[PDB]
C-alpha cells in the first residue's frame, strides 16, 4: 500500500476524464453471453494512454446427457474449463500492461503431534487371586489441512500482446462422498465423479448426477470478471488498434456403463472445445471501442 | 478493483443524474408480491443508456397439507423452487448487459492425517507369573468439510434477451436428523423429509413437520433480490422497449402413508407450477418504466 | 451493489431531496407494550413515487410469569412463544406496501465426512518361553452435521401490497447446560423439561421453574422490534391521506409442572393466550406528516 | 440499513440542526458510585419532536469484600450480583421515552450430530500352531452442544413511555480452571464452590475466599455503564420543562464459608443487600439545558 | 452508536483545541512518564474539557537481586503496574470520564453426549465359536477461555480520583503451566520462573531467561490511559492542581536447593516503587504545567 | 499509525504536490518474461529529496515442462524453484535506494500442550457365580505444533543503497493429498515423490509427472511480481540523470523420474538452469520521466 | 479513540505544515542499509515542537558458515538479535516523548475437559457359556494453546534521552521438528537447532540447515520499522540537537561436531557483535535533520 513507504495514500496512482462503454454480443450456437466493459483513461501526467477492458458476461455450462446407447451405456458432456483470452495483433504498437486477477500463492496448514502416556492396573477375583499391569505408550501424528475450490482460477502466462485466464475443474463432492476429479479411478466403480447410484434399476441416462446437486458452474455456467490494462503511446502515427476477445468452453466426456453387477464410469478429457471469438476496434483519438 | 492495476479508485466506473421508480403488483391467485425498482442512468461519457431493473417483492411458500384420504394417507404441497425471469422480445435492439448475483465457485476443506504409535506392557500375578506385550499401530485419516445452504441460488444461463434466477431446494435438517433432500430414500421410512414422527398415533395430516421447524422459505416465503442491467443505443430509432417479467413457484408433492408398522413418505417432483407473468413498457426517451 | 455492475456506488439509490421525519410513542399498559413509530417522508422529484419509511420499534415485554399455583404439587407458567408485528392498509387505499426489512434468510449447515482405517501388529510372551502374535486391521466411517440455532427465529410473513408482518418465534433453548429443548420436547419420565429447574426437589412446583436470568431475556424482559416497511404513494392520487393499522401482539404458551410422587413432569400447551394491541395512524402525504 | 431498501444511506435519519451537549457528574460516597450523565439536545426542524439523548455512564464499584468474621470457622463475603441503571419520567410529564440502547439480543447455540460406524477384522496365532480370529463391528452416535456465555448478562428491562432501565447481572464464573459456578451451584460435600479458594486447608475462613484478582474484575473494581436513552418532546406543549429521575443501584449477595470439621463448605444468599443512588435532573427544552 | 437510535452519526458528540506534552524521567524508579493533554472548549458544551493521556513506560526490572552462595537465590519481578490521577478534594473540577474500563469476560462451554453399540464374533482352528455384544455411553464437558498474561483493570473511580492497575495474571513457562503467583507443587513449589527442575548450576543460573518470559516483566509496560476532566466556566478559581502517580509493585521469587531438586517460593508485594508528580492546570490560559 | 503517537492521521507522510507517472513494457520471448515498470515521480517541496517509486510487475512464466525422455523408463521435468527480481544502481550514481516493499515478515507457529489423566473401574462375572473386578488408571501428555506454509516464500534480499531485490522461492507443496513435499524430500523406495503422479503405473515416464493443473499455478502459468522500490535523489546533485538496471530471472530445477523394475523413483537436481533477463532504464529527474 | 469518551474523532489530536526528509547510509563492513525518515511538526496549538524519527532500512542476516576444522567439526555464525537505538546527549533540553511499537501483552488459550462414561457387555460361545461385563470411567484433561513468533519484537526500557528496540530470536521449527531455541539440549544430539541431518556422510559444513528452510531474518535480514517522537520547547535557547542512532547485530556461534556415531551441535550465545553508529544534527529552527 501507499502508506507502507511513507507516502499519502492514493498519491502514486493514475489520478483526468474517463470515457466508458458497454459492448454485448451473444453467441447462440456456443451459448455464450459476451460483454465487454471498457474505460479510456487519459491522464496527462501519465506517459501512456490507458484502456481498461473488463470482460464479463456468462459462458453456459451445458452439462448435458448427449447420447443414450441402449440401456446399458450413456454419455454426458460437461464443462471442464472456461477460458477468456485477449490478443493484440503483433503489428500493433499498443501493449498489454496489466491484468487481474493473477496467480496467488496457495497455502497449506501442517500439524505435528507427539503424545506419550502411562497406565497402571490392579485386577482380582473371589478366589483371592490378584494381578497387575504397568504399560506405556508413545504416538506420533502428522496432519495436513487445506482448502480447494471446485474450480481453479488461473492467469495464463501473458506477453505484451496476449493475455488470458482459464477457470478449470479441480474436484467435486458427489452426494457427500469423494471428492472426485477427472483422474479418480476405482477398480469396481471406475470414475465415480457424476455417478448418482452405485447400483440401481434404470436406464443409464437416469443414473447421472442431478445437476442441481453438482457445481452450478457445470450446468448454468460461469460468469467471467477479468480485467486487462492496455497502454498506448500518444505519439504513435496510427492511433487505432485491433484487439481479439475470445470466450471458450472445453467439454469432457463422462460415460456410464453397466458391468452386469454395478455401474462403472469413465471420463475422457478435453473431448470438445467451443470457441467464440470477436474482434474490436479501439480508437485512441475518438476514445471509443467498437465491433 | 481499480487500485490493483495502479489506478485511482472509482475511476473506471460509470460516474450524471438518475431517474428511478417503483412498480408494485400483487398476484393473489399465485400469492406473489411483485415489486420492480428501476433506475435510468444516462452518463454522457458512456457509450450507451442504462436501465437497472431490480426484481424484489416476495413469493409466498404456501407449504400446506392439501389432501386427506382418511387417516392412513395424506398429501403435502411444498415449494421446491422459486424463480424470477426477465425477457426482452428478440426484435428489440436493447440488450441484457449485466446481472447480479451470479454463480459462485464452491470450496471445500480437506484434511489428511497419518498417525503411528507403539505400546509396551508387563503383566503379572501372585503366582509369580510374569507376562509381556509389545504392540505397534498405524492409522490413516481423511476428512472432508463443506457448507451447504438449505436453498441454492442459481443464475440461469443468460442470453442478451433473457435472464433469470432459480432458488432451488437443496437439503434440510429434520429435528436433529438428516439432512434430507428430494431423493432421500430409506427402505423402512422412505423419504423422511417432512415426516414429524416415525411411528406415532395420530392422523396423517398431523404427522407433517411443523413449518416452524423447517426452512422459513417453505412456508412464509422467499424475497427475491436480483438485479438486471439493460443497455440501450442512443441512436436507435425505436426508443421504446417492452420487457416481460415472470415470477414462478414450483411445488413438489410430499405424501405420507401408514404401512401398519410404520410411516413412509414419498416425494413427487415438479407436480405443480404457479406462474405469474407481467409486461412492462420501457421508455428510454421519457426515461420511465410502466405497466 | 453498484460496483458489482460497473456503476459508481450510490448512483442507483434514491438520493440527490429533503426528508420529513417523526416519532410517535404509545404505551399499552394492559398488554405491556411500548410502541414507537419512527417515520420518514421521502419525496425525491426524480422518483416516480412518494416514499414513506415506517420503522416499527419499541419493546414488547416478555411477561414470563407463574400464573397459577394449585398447591405444591402442581403449577403453571405463562411464557411468550411469539412476538408479532403487523402493518395493514385498507383495501380502498391507493398507497401500496413496496418493501420491508428484514426478510427471510436462507439457513446453512456444515457437513463433515471422515474415513479412517488402520493396521496394528503385536507380539506376546512370558517366562514359560511361550510366544504369541497378533495382526489387526480396522476401518471407520464418520458423519458430522453442524449448525447454529437462535433462541428465537425472526420470520417475515407472506406480504401483499396492502399488508406486511413479522413473527419472532421461540425455536429452542439451553436449560442449564442441557438440551436444547423446545415446545415439543418429550421425555417419558420427565416430559418437557424446557423450563424445569430440577428433576428432583423438595419444593413447590412454582419454585421449580427455571430462573428467567438463566433463560432467554426475550422470555421475561422482552423483545424490541426493529422492522422497516416502505410504502409507496402515487402523487397523482386524489386522496393524499392514507390510514394504516399497526398491530403488536404476543402469543403466550402454558408450561405446567406437576409432581408424579417420584419426580417432576412438565407439559406445554401451545398458543394458550394471545395479547393483541392494535392502533391506527393517519398518513398525510401533502403535509408530509403521520399522526395518531 | 437504508441501502437495503434502495435509499441513500443516512437519508432517513435525524441530522439533515445544531446540537447542545453537556456533562453532569455526581459521586455518591456512601454508595460508592461515580455517576456521569452526558446529554445532547437535538432539535431537527424537519423532525416532528425535540430530541434529548441521555447517556448514563460513570462506574458502579464492585465492593467485593469480606465483611464479617465469626472466629476462624465461619466468614462472610459481600459481592455484587447485579448492577442496575434506571431512568424514570413522572407520569404527569408530557415528554416520552422514545428509544434506548442496548437492547436484548437473541442468543445462539451451535449444535452437532455425529454418526460413526466401523468394522475390524483380526487374526491371532501362537507357536503351538494355534490360530485365532475375530470379526467385529461398531456403531456410535454422538451429540454436541456448544455456546458462549459472559460472566455478566446485560439486559434491557421492559420499558414504558415513562421509565426504562438496564441490569447487568451475574451469570456464572470460572474458579481456578474449575466450574463455572453460579448463585445456585450446589455440591453435597462442598456446597457452593463459587468463591472458595481451597477445598480443604488450614486457615481462617476469611483466608479461603478467592482473590478478586482471580475473579471477574467487575466484582471488585466495578462496572462502567454505557447506556443511551432517547426522549422525545412535542414542541407545541405548554410546559417546556421536564423532570427526570436517574437511578444507579448495586445488588449484593452474601457468600459465606464455613468449616464443617473436615472440608470447606460455601453458601450463597441472594439479594441480601441493595445500594440505591437516585437523582433528579431538570430538562429545559427551550433553554436546551439539563441541570441538577 | 448514533445510527442505532435513528440519528445521523457524529451528531451527539462535541463536534479550537489546545494540546501539549509534558515529559519527566524518574531515574531512581526507572519510569519514563509522559502526559499528553488536550483542552477542548466547545461553546455548545456546558463545561470546559481536559483530556489527560498518561503514557510513557514503566520499566519491568525483572532481575536476580541476591546471591546467597550457590544453593539460594532471589529474583525481583513486577507483579503490578499502576497509574493514578488525583484531584485535591477542595477543587471544583471533576473527573468525568476514563479509558479503558473493565470489560466483561466470556467463556466458551460445550457438552457432549455419545453412546454406541459394538458386536463381535470370534473363533479358532479348534472349531470353537464365540461372540460378544457391547454398549457404551459417555458424557463430556469442556470449558474454554482466553486469559492475558496481565489484566488491565480500572480501579473504582470517584469524581476526584481515578486510576488503573495492570496486574500479573498467569504465564506460560517453556511450554508448561501456565503458572501464577499462587501455583504450588509439593516437590517443586512455585515453578513460575524456574528454568530447570534439577541441574547443577548456581541458583541465579536457574531463573527463566527474561527473553522467554513476558516482555512486560523485563523491558516494561507502556501505559495508555485517558482521563476526561470537566470544569465549569463560571468557577471562581480557574486553576486546578492534579497529582499523577506511577507505581510498580515487585514480588520476590526465591529459588532454593533441597539436595535433590530445585524449589521455588513466591512472596507477594515485597517492594513498591512510587513516583508521584504534581501538575498545574490553567483553564483560562488553557495550559498544563509543572 | 500516526494516531498511535497522538498525531492526526496522514500528517507525517509525504504528500502542493503533483506526481508524474508512467508505464514501460517489454516482453523477453526467449526467457518468456512479461516485464512491466510502473513509475511515479514525487517532488514534494516540503521533502528534502526528490522521490521515484518503481513498481516492478509483469509476469515470469513458470515453464513447468517435460524436457527429456529416454524411453519409457526415464524422463526429466524442468520446473521453476525460484523467481527473482533485482534492481541495481551503478556505484558512480549519487542516487540512493531508500525504501522497498514487501520486506521479510516474521513467521509464527502455534504450540499446544495437553495433559490428561483418568481412572476406570469394572466388575466381571459369569454363570458359574464367579465374580471379578479391576480398577485401572492412566496419564498422558500431548504436544502439538501447528503452522501455515505457503507454496512459495517471498524473500526480500539483503539490500544496499545501490541495489535491491526479491526472490520468490519454492517452499513445499501438496501432491494429491500427500506430502507436503520439498526439494529435499526423500523416500528410500520412491526417492523424491514431489511431482510423482503414481507410485507404480504402466505408462511412459513422461506421463507419470503430476498434472500442472493439480500443482501450484506458479509452476506452470507463472508468477506475477508486484514489488516496489523507493529511490531518493538530491535536488542539488549535478547530474539529474540516473541509469538503473532491472533484472528478472528464473531458476529451474531438474526433476527426473525413473523405473526401478518394481516402482517409480524420483530425483531432483537443484538450480540446474537459470534464465536471466536484464534491461537498462534511464531516469530523468528534471524531465521527470523514465525510458529504455 | 475519542468516540469512547463522547468526543468527535480526531478532535484531541495534533492537527500545521510538516517538513519531512530522508537520510540513507549504507554500512558495508557491517552490511547494514540504514534509512532515517524524519518529520518536523510545528503545531502552534501544541505546547512543543515535534520531530518524528522513523528508523527503517535493513540489517542483513549474515547467516554463514565461517570456519572449517577438517571434516568432523564446523562453525556457523547466525543473528540472534537485531537492535535499533536512539540516544540524545544528556545535556540536551530536547526530550524523547514517544515510541512505536511498544510491548504488547501476550495471551494464551486454556481449556479444561471433564469426561465420564459407562459401558455394558454380554459374552458367550458355542458351549452355552454366558459372561457379563459392566464398566465405568472418568478422565480429566487440560489443554494449553498459544502462538509464538520466530522473533520477538521488544521495546527496551526507555528514558527521556534514550530509546531502543530489540528483535530477538525466540524459537524455530527445524524440518517439521522442534521447535528449538538457543538453550535446546539433547544428551545424544546436543543442540539440533540448525542441524540438517542426525547422521550422514558429508563434511561438517554441509550439515547445516539450508537458510531457505529457516527464518528469512536469519539470512536475508530484518527490516526495522521503528518510530521515535521527540519534543522540543520552542523557548529553549539552543535550538539544535545532536542525536546518535545505532544499528546493531548480535551473532551467535552454532558449531557442529561428529562423535563417530552421530552428529552433535553446540551453540554459544552472543559470540559476536556488529555495532554501527551514526550521528545526526537536528535544526529545530530550519526544521531540518542532517548527517
Amino acid at each position: 500500500a501507499d502508506s507502507d513507504i511513507n507516502i499519502k495514500t492514493g498519491t502514486t496512482d493514475i489520478g483526468t476524464t474517463v470515457k466508458t462503454g458497454d459492448l454485448v454480443t451473444y453467441d447462440k450456437e456456443n451459448g455464450m453471453h459476451k460483454k465487454v466493459f471498457y474505460s479510456f483513461i487519459d491522464d496527462k501526467n501519465h506517459n501512456k494512454k490507458l484502456l481498461v477492458i473488463r470482460t464479463k458476461g456468462t459462458i453456459a455450462g451445458q452439462y448435458r446427457v448427449y447420447s443414450e446407447e441402449g440401456a446399458n451405456k450413456s454419455g454426458l458432456a460437461w464443462p471442464s474449463a472456461f477460458k477468456v483470452q485477449l490478443q493484440l495483433p503483433d503489428n500493433e504498437v499498443a501493449q498489454i500492461s496489466d491484468y487481474y486477477p493473477r496467480n496467488s500463492i496457495d497455502t497449506k496448514e501442517y500439524m505435528s503431534t507427539l503424545t506419550y502416556g502411562f497406565n497402571g492396573n490392579v485386577t482380582g477375583d473371589d478366589t483371592g487371586k490378584i494381578g497387575g499391569l504397568i504399560g506405556a505408550n508413545v504416538s506420533i501424528g502428522h496432519t495436513l489441512k487445506y482448502v480447494q475450490p471446485d474450480f481453479k482460477t488461473i492467469l495464463e502466462s501473458p506477453t505484451d500482446k496476449k493475455v488470458g485466464w482459464k477457470v478449470i475443474f479441480n474436484n467435486m463432492v458427489n452426494q457427500n462422498a469423494g471428492p472426485y476429479d477427472r483422474d479418480s479411478w476405482n477398480p469396481v466403480y471406475g470414475n465415480q465423479l457424476f455417478m448418482k447410484t452405485a447400483n440401481g434399476s434404470m436406464k443409464a441416462a437416469e443414473n447421472f448426477l442431478d445437476p442441481n446437486k453438482a457445481s452450478s458452474l457445470l450446468s448454468s455456467g460461469f460468469s467471467p470478471d477479468f480485467a486487462t490494462v492496455i497502454t498506448m503511446d500518444r505519439k504513435a502515427s496510427k492511433q487505432q488498434t485491433n484487439i481479439d476477445v475470445i470466450y471458450e468452453r472445453v467439454r469432457d466426456d463422462y460415460q456410464l456403463h453397466w458391468t452386469s453387477t454395478n455401474w462403472k464410469g469413465t471420463n475422457t478429457k478435453d473431448k470438445w472445445t467451443d470457441r467464440s471469438s470477436e474482434r474490436y476496434k479501439i480508437d485512441w483519438e475518438k476514445e471509443e471501442m467498437t465491433n
